């Protein structure tokens, strides 16, 4: 009916769905793959956005975050890896994304989490936000702990993928 | 290929906070159902039958939402309704204690069930079924809260 209406995205059923998961990915860990991974059964496209200039200097570089990135998630095949220097609104905007994936580990987050969405809800009010609990396997792990514990001998095997693994003992001697 | 999900709730009553989460998820996924639990523990204002119809009438105008009572285990209902995922709404922080151990408990009883969380528009963050209740209880104006068909029927279990 394309000569009468274009359609719109709010109840006229299901629409076709591209998400965002951002994030400074500082390196990847099991608990980002596992978020994506069950993301990227639910929506159509899932785009892993890597924040190119996090306020706190990352131990590896964008393009080596979105390398390790890349490898360890090249066997989802709606997935993709890119880095993006702006507002996540922004990229979502430029990316015609229409998903917002968001991480929620900790019940101190969830306030900063929900005046994000509102944020984003004023920026973008075609982006949903969605909220995804870790698994409980991964939901004490976080990429500062792991390089903190590696950085002192701890084994952290169990909680990167072995690409990551290799590239994080490389950065600590 | 498709997505299924069901909105789980005592739904007593449906508020415009609950049917702005189940619109922004029928956007999303191909299926919606509003699963009203049939019987909680703590007895409701309307009865199973009366927040069905209820729910029905307010969510007719969303093609790919069914809404459908509910007397057994989460997983069981979804697995007899193949649905594959579940979606909550989010408003406070207490809850959301209680709905990871959920989660995290549905988790071991159907791994293929993905477990989803909206966080409510602005507008609708502080309203709740049982807060609008104990305002119309005393008088005070929930029109805006409301749908119409919801508010007439609040009105008159009041009156």
């Amino acid at each position: 009916m394309a000569s009468m209406t274009g359609g719109q995205q709010m109840g006229r059923g299901s629409m076709s769905t591209k998400a965002i998961y951002p994030g400074t990915f500082d390196p990847i860990t099991n608990g980002h793959i596992d978020i994506i991974t069950r993301a990227a059964s639910m929506f159509d496209r899932v785009i892993l956005a890597i924040a190119a200039s996090p306020s706190k200097k990352p131990m590896f570089d964008l393009e080596e975050r979105v390398a390790l990135a890349t490898t360890a998630l090249q066997h989802l095949p709606n997935v993709e890896v890119m880095g993006f220097s702006d507002l996540m609104a922004n990229f979502a905007r430029a990316q015609q994304a229409n998903i917002l994936i968001r991480g929620l580990r900790a019940v101190a987050d969830f306030e900063y989490e929900m005046q994000l969405a509102h944020m984003n809800r004023h920026l973008m009010p075609e982006l949903e936000s969605v909220f995804l609990m870790p698994s409980k396997e991964w939901s004490f792990i976080s990429s500062s702990l792991v390089k903190e514990v590696a950085r002192h001998a701890g084994d952290v095997t169990h909680f990167l993928p072995a690409n990551v693994h290799q590239a994080l003992m490389e950065k600590l001697k």
